[PDB]
């Protein structure tokens, strides 16, 4: 439905599933810091999305 960043239309093509929500395919982010995330990886920790950087550096 709606992305955490914009709130434009994530649907099928322009979404990647990340736990409960999806974000847009390009406009894909850390729910914490908000680094420019994409189809590198992604992570989840607890209730929020951690990106590539803050996941591997906070937790190792
Ligand atoms: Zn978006
Ligand atoms: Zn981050």
């Amino acid at each position: 439905n709606k992305c955490g960043a914009c709130g434009r239309t994530v649907y099928h093509a322009e979404e990647v599933q990340c736990d409960g929500r999806s974000f847009h395919r390009c406009c894909f982010l850390c729910m914490v810091c908000r680094k420019n995330l994409d189809s590198t990886t992604v992570a989840i920790h607890d209730a929020e999305v951690y990106c590539k950087s803050c996941y591997g550096k906070k937790y190792g």
